[PDB]
C-alpha cells in the first residue's frame, strides 16, 4: 500500500486529516476515496500511519435528503484509533469515481490503495471558510484563489478556482490594493499547500489579521474545500497525477 | 425547439417549473440545464409555453463556498414573463452534462434546444422533503422511493432511491403494515410522476395523512428532488431517453 505523510504541523499533539483510496474486493470493482473527520491525535505522525494503513474499511451507498451518500465503516482499528471516527457519511458523488458504481444498501468490503495522513494544526486553530461568512458588512469584494495543477500523464494545466472570503475595500485602497493584499497575504497564497483531504484541501497558513485577512485568528490555517470541484474526476487518480504547480488569487467585484 | 407541457395541476393559477436545456453558443460546446425558480402563473399553460419558449439565456460560471455554480440571466421574456425569476443561481454539478465544460467568470449566451413546463399546485399546497425532517419524533423507518426507467436507447433498467421521509411504525402495526403504507399510500407511489425539473423532480400526490403520509397536508404535491442522482448524467439526455416505467417504495428500518 502506497502511504502519504504530510507535516504541515509540526507540533506533537495535532489535528489529523486522513484520506484513503480504495477499491470494491469485486470484479468490476467501484474505485472511491474516503476521507475520515478530522480527529486530534498525538501519536508521531510517522507512527501514526503505520497504524492507520492497517485499518479494514467496508462502505455502504444510503439514500439521503441530500441525494446519494456513502457509510463507512472503519474497523480493525489499533489502540490509538480509538481516536478516529469509525462509523461517519461522505457525499457519494465526491467520493465515488467516474464510471464507479455501488449498488445500494449492500454493506462493502474494500481494499485499501493508499491510505494519506496530513497534520493540521488543533481545531481551534482552524479556519473555515464558512467561518468567514459571519465576518463581513455589505462586502465590495470576493477572493477567489487559483489552484493551478499539471496533469503529470497529459501535460494539462488544470486551474481550480476556489472561493475564499467576501470583503469590503476602501476605494482609496483600490490604488495599489497594498492594505488588502498585504506582503503577508501575497506570500500566504503563494506558498500555500494543497493535500489530501475532502478529495483535495488548500491550506493557507494566515500569518497575521490585517486586510484580506482581517477578522482571521493569526497564525490559523485557513482550509478550503476543492472536493466539489472533483465529483467528475476519480480523486486517486487526481492526488496521483495533478501536481500542484502554482496558487494564484483575483479579488474580484461583487456581482 | 421541442416543447413539454405536463398538467399535473389542472387549476387556472398554478405553480410553473420550468427546466430548459441549453447548449453553450460555440465551437466545442458545452450542454447543460436550467431550471428556474418555481413562480405561479395563471396564463394557461399551453400559451405560456409560447413565451418561455421565446426567452434568451445567458450563464456564467463562478465559485461559491458551495462548490461551483451556475449564475443564469433569462431576457427576451415577454409581458407575462415579468412573474418568473431572471437571474439565479444553479448548482453546476447538477447543470452540466458529464465531460461538458465552461470557462470560468465568462457571460456566455446559450441556445434553447427544449423547454419543459409542468404545472404544479400553488406554493402552498407543496410539500418538501426538508419539510418532513421536522415531522417525526425518534423514527424508527425510512421510507424511500424506488423510481425505475428504461434507457430506451441501450434498453437497461435504472432504478434511482430516492429518499422521502423517516417515521416512527409501532410494533403492531409491522404484521401488514396496512396502517403505514395505507391503500391512499400505495396508490399514490404506483401513480407518481416523474418529471423535468432539478434535473427530474418525483410528485407524488398526497390524498389523506394517515400512516405514511401523516402530518402532511391532505391533497398536497409532495416533490422529491432527483437531480442530486444525475450529477454524472446529462440532464437533456436523461429526460430524452430515461422513460419512467414504475415506481416502488421501500420501508427501512433506520441504522
Ligand atoms: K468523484
Ligand atoms: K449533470
Amino acid at each position: 500500500m502506497e502511504t502519504y505523510v504530510n507535516k504541515l504541523h509540526e507540533g506533537s499533539t495535532y489535528t489529523a486529516a486522513v484520506q484513503y483510496n480504495v477499491l470494491e474486493k469485486d470484479d468490476d470493482p467501484a474505485s472511491l476515496t474516503i476521507w475520515v473527520p478530522m480527529f486530534q491525535s498525538s501519536m508521531p505522525a510517522d507512527l501514526l500511519i503505520k497504524e492507520l494503513a492497517n485499518v479494514n474499511i467496508l462502505v455502504k451507498q444510503i439514500s439521503t435528503p441530500k441525494g446519494p451518500s456513502l457509510r463507512v465503516m472503519i474497523n480493525s482499528r489499533s489502540a490509538v484509533l480509538a481516536q478516529m471516527p469509525s462509523k461517519f457519511t461522505i457525499c457519494a458523488n465526491v467520493s465515488l469515481d467516474e464510471r464507479s458504481k455501488l449498488a445500494y444498501d449492500v454493506t462493502t468490503p474494500c481494499e485499501i490503495k493508499a491510505c494519506s495522513l496530513t497534520c493540521l494544526k488543533s481545531k481551534n486553530m482552524l479556519t473555515t471558510v464558512k467561518d468567514l461568512t459571519m465576518k463581513t458588512l455589505n462586502p465590495t469584494h470576493d477572493i477567489i484563489a487559483l489552484c493551478e495543477f499539471e496533469n503529470i500523464v497529459t501535460s494539462k494545466k488544470v486551474i481550480i478556482p476556489t472561493y475564499l472570503r467576501s470583503i469590503s475595500v476602501r476605494n482609496k485602497d483600490l490604488n495599489t490594493l497594498e492594505n488588502i493584499t498585504t506582503t503577508e497575504f501575497k506570500n500566504a497564497i503563494t506558498n500555500a499547500k494543497i493535500i489530501p483531504y475532502s478529495g483535495l484541501l488548500l491550506v493557507i497558513t494566515v500569518t497575521d489579521n490585517k486586510g484580506a485577512f482581517k477578522y482571521i485568528k493569526p497564525q490559523s490555517q485557513f482550509i478550503v474545500d476543492l472536493g466539489a470541484y472533483l465529483e467528475k474526476e476519480s480523486i486517486y487518480y487526481v492526488t496521483t497525477n495533478w501536481k500542484h504547480t502554482a496558487t494564484r488569487f483575483a479579488i474580484k467585484p461583487m456581482e
